[PDB]
């Protein structure tokens, strides 16, 4: 049952921002590890005296690093005359956020028809703003409304149908074509203290409905927007079980609520896992660790039907999980976290089936992969 | 002329260490880059919940890459029952460093035969005290005084003749062995406003002397120890130049008195550079550009005695500068910034000559190159 209640015209995720420290050093760390290209640049050399902006791009995935410049070099601007490309930046606001909780995602970016229209709907059906709707050099709007923690949701339309106006694409030069095989953002998940009141905040605000689902220490829900194409996981967790809820974990680390994961498809996750693992040690990213051997053993009865032998040997090198609902397959896999704090971590999946395109969030999002490794792991005890 | 002035027991430069936001990322990316195992660990999975710290090293260089967790994991601790492994750290003081400077050097850790003695003879002599004593484990002495800016010198003392108690050796399969050529620290230079005084006081706590030499915008001088392997350059910018000095560059994009940069010594500056160019584009580092053919072809007459027309070729394949004083040659090449600020950056360096093993500072600091670049630069416009 899918209502179509958005209520402003949502297209879909546009980039993702990291707010950082140093962004030179995680963007290129981000890039090797995850085989995305450097394609834009705000920074000093493109008169950016307020904050450097890099930008990777992977098929049609966005990831932008932002991080302060000394407030000095920009204390004689005023709003009026900042020279920021991302007016929403404040220098307070991002080392606040980077020293509470430490390297994550500030603003979860989808782009809409009008985001100008869309700030108003949602701040007139309960959305707290965050930053008021600013045209860019007569071409591009941003506005930002609060999502969870401190966290935003940015909204970004623009009036042509060249990320964001005084961004410059990067010279090839210093633009090596990595490609390792992702393609786009699956869908971007947050951990909350607790669930209800964020869900009927978020759904509040938006229009977006719940999607349908098929001792883990999380409940969980999906907010999507019409087409399904822009999917909201959100995380609460569950106390007093015998080991410590994760999502309990993410909050104490992460000082509270914020984004937990971000699930990036990939147009043939055997390709991108075998390129990233190779990387793991030489300054990529980690995985966790790989379910038993009857965990594989296993995937004959589940998916037989829709993989080969061959694919699933493939699986148990790779140390993919494989879940299933009644319309597709889902093929995922999770880093260790990302930076210091185990806190925000990254899935790679991919999904098989919803043929119409592929219908979002085909398959699911792997609750399934709870049970099947605890079962898994009591099986191979034996 | 060399006094051998030192008021205690100096060995050799033990550590670099930064502080940043995220240690994870700056020490992947550097890993890579340079081509730097990593080899220790203090964290939260070794008991560590105040800063998380980790080290790389090549040959005997030692980078060490600390940021702090939230301090509410270690708020019931008490200095006496610390989980920091190394007890100067502390999360006020690495949040502002970091806020003001951005990722760089906040400790330039030498081996000295007693911490203690080095401690009280240079407070005894005027050095600000930063961090008294402590004995680790009954193994190690850490004590810090200030350097210049936030900068610490930092005494290191071992009664045993690994790298500090608490810290573990890091797991073979995430241990991947990495090494470009890089076997040392040869030098640590400093920025300051007012050089003077910041000799006057260094060389007044440690007894370092003045190491002999032989437009650009500075001015500087080179303090050493008894033995002449622990070298500590600073400059000063040169005000009111055609050319905005770099010094004062890096004073204002800094916010004042820091390091800026270290010199890395290769036991092969060809393998070296090859390798980190390979690696410029796909997470590693970016050089200056440069200099133009005429500065090869300017090579001969000046070290044609020392290289030859091959070796030469290949300094102009890499970029590679030479230079050269009345004992020695020196082949150099600086990186670009090594994060978002034009601040820190590395310098590559070979010596060649003085054998006696090879005595300190052989060849100089590349003092020459200064001149000879505006005369390639000039003779090629032609
Ligand atoms: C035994 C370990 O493996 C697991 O059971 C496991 N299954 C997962 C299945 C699916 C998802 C996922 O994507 C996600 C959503 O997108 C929507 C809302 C619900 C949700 O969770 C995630 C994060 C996990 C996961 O994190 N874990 C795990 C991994 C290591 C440590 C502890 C837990
Ligand atoms: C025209 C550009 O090249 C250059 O002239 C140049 N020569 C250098 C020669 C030596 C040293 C060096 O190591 C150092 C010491 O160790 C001891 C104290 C004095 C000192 O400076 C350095 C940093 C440079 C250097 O930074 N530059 C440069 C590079 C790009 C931009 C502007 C200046
Ligand atoms: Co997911
Ligand atoms: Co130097």
């Amino acid at each position: 049952k899918n209502p179509k209640s958005d209520k402003f015209k949502v297209k879909r995720f546009h980039h993702i921002e990291f707010w950082c420290g140093d962004a030179t050093n995680v963007a290129r760390r981000f890039s090797w590890g995850l085989g995305m290209r450097f394609s834009a640049k705000s920074d000093l050399s493109t008169g950016n005296m307020v904050h450097a902006s890099y930008l990777l791009t992977s098929g049609d995935l966005r990831f932008l690093f932002t991080a302060p410049y000394s407030p000095s070099l920009s204390a004689g601007e005023i709003k009026p005359t900042t020279t920021a490309s991302i007016p929403s930046f404040d220098h307070g606001s991002c080392r606040s956020f980077f020293s509470s909780h430490g390297l994550g995602v500030r603003a979860v970016a989808i782009e809409v028809e009008d985001a100008e229209s869309a700030f108003s709907i949602s701040v007139a059906n309960g959305a707290i703003p965050s930053s008021p709707p600013i045209v860019l050099n007569e071409a591009v709007t941003i506005a930002e409304v609060k999502l969870y923690g401190d966290v935003v949701l940015r909204y970004v339309s623009y009036k042509a149908e060249e990320f964001l106006p005084g961004f410059e694409r990067v010279e090839d030069a210093s633009s090596f074509p990595l490609d390792y095989g992702i393609r786009r953002l699956d869908h971007a998940v947050g951990n909350v203290p607790e669930l209800g009141p964020a869900l009927t905040y978020v759904a509040g605000f938006t229009g977006f409905h719940q999607f349908a689902e098929f001792e883990s220490g999380l409940n969980s829900a999906v907010l999507a927007s019409n087409d399904e194409m822009v999917l909201l996981p959100i995380n609460e967790p569950v106390h007093g079980t015998k080991r410590k809820s994760q999502i309990q974990t993410y909050l104490e680390h992460n000082e509270g609520a914020g984004l937990q994961h971000l699930a990036l498809m990939s147009e043939d996750i055997f390709r991108t896992l075998r390129e990233m693992r190779k990387r793991s040690s030489i300054g990529g990213f980690d995985f966790m660790p790989s379910p038993p051997p009857t965990y594989y053993q296993n995937l004959k009865k589940r998916v037989g039907d829709v993989l080969s032998d061959d694919q699933i040997k493939e699986c148990e090198e790779l140390g993919i999980l494989v879940d299933r609902d009644d319309q597709g397959t889902l093929l995922q896999i999770f880093t260790k976290p990302l930076g210091d704090r185990p806190t925000i971590f990254i899935e790679i999946i991919q999904r098989v089936g919803c043929m119409m395109y592929q219908s979002g969030g085909c398959g699911g999002f792997g609750k399934g992969n709870f049970s099947e490794l605890f079962k898994s792991i009591e099986e191979y005890e034996k």
